């Protein structure tokens, strides 16, 4: 919280240095999503959080910037969709309908 604190003084500022860390040590996907996605946009920046700690669809944030290609309908599933069966599944009809890019959403737990 001590570090939260901190987070909430520099984000003031706008130094996203080490709030990062004010925010995984608090163990906020949340916060560390809000800077990184809000400015760092880095997939692996999230991705860290989404494939060791679970975050849950902060991660989604980063695919509902990154959800604008042709093979991005990977990226709906490359973040997961955080917990969805089918909203990802949605995407992967949106194409027009894309059966391989569900079945590419089924590489590791298609559906639920």
């Amino acid at each position: 919280k001590i570090h939260l604190q901190y987070a909430k003084a520099k984000e003031a500022d706008g130094r996203y240095k080490e709030a990062v860390v004010a925010y995984e040590n608090a163990k906020q996907w949340q916060s560390v999503i809000r800077i990184y996605l809000d400015h760092l946009n880095n997939p692996e920046k999230a991705v860290n959080i989404v494939r060791e700690t679970q975050s849950l669809d902060g991660a989604k944030m980063v695919a509902r910037f990154f959800l604008q290609l042709g093979d991005y309908g990977s990226a709906i599933q490359f973040l997961v969709m955080s917990k969805c069966n089918n909203e990802a599944f949605t995407l992967a009809q949106q194409h027009n309908k894309m059966e391989i890019y569900a079945d590419i959403i089924g590489s590791e737990d298609t559906t639920n």
